[PDB]
Parts: C-alpha cells; structure tokens; sequence
C-alpha cells in the first residue's frame, strides 16, 4: 500500500477497523492504488499487501 | 450552482478564472451538480446557469 493522507468530504470509515475517521481534514491514509482507507493510527495494522 | 467548500488532494484551478485554488485545505468551492471548480472570490463571478 501506498498511504497519503487524505482530507475526506463526506463519512469515511476505516476499512480496517470500522470505526468513522474522525475530524475535519486530514482524517485518515487512503491508499493511492487500491483505495483503501485507514486511521493514522490503524495504517502500522494493516496487512502490506495490496 | 450548488457550491460547497471542497478541501483539494492535487492542485486544481479555478474553472472562472484560471488560477490555482491557492492552500492546503479549503482552497475553493465544488459544485455539487456540475463539478465547477471555483476560488471563494470568484463564486460571486460566476453566472447563475448550471
Ligand atoms: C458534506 C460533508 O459531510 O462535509 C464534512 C462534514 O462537515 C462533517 C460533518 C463530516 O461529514 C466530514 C467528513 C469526515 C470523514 O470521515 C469526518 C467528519 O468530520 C466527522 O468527524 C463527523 C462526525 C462527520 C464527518 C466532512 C467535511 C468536509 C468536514
Ligand atoms: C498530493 C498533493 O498534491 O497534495 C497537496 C499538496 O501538498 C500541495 C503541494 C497541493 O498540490 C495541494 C492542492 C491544492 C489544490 O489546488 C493547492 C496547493 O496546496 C497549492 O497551493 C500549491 C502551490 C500546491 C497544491 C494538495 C494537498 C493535499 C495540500
Ligand atoms: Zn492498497
Ligand atoms: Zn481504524
Ligand atoms: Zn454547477
Ligand atoms: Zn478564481
């Protein structure tokens, strides 16, 4: 996975652990190939393969 | 138009005037209906027809 930050515009959850990614802007990572997206802090558990 | 205030992931331009949408969140307003792209000074710019 390749995981930039992301600032979502409507609510986002995290395809990792199901919970809403929170905040204003800079919410969470979406992977820029497989679009998955995820937590600051759920990215370190997150399987690599994409 | 139905404008709202969009936070930009790569630089976009405003599709009045041709500048960038200038900042690193809020840089401009989406249409909701049309996908026009416009700086927060140049939505008073724009005709009303979408
Ligand atoms: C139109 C729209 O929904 O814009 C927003 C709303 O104002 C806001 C209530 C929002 O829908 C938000 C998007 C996300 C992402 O997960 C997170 C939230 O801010 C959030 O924490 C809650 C509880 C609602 C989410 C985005 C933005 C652009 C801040
Ligand atoms: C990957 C990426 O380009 O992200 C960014 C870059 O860090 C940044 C340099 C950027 O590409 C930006 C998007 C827009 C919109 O017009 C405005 C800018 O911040 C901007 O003023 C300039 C001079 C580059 C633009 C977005 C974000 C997410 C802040
Ligand atoms: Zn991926
Ligand atoms: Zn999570
Ligand atoms: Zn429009
Ligand atoms: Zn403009």
């Amino acid at each position: 996975h390749r995981f930039k930050v992301y600032n979502y515009m409507s609510p986002t959850f995290c395809d990792h652990c199901g919970s809403l990614l929170w905040g204003l802007v800079k919410q969470g990572l979406k992977c820029e190939d497989c679009g998955m997206n995820v937590h600051h802090k759920c990215r370190e558990k997150v399987a690599n393969l994409c």
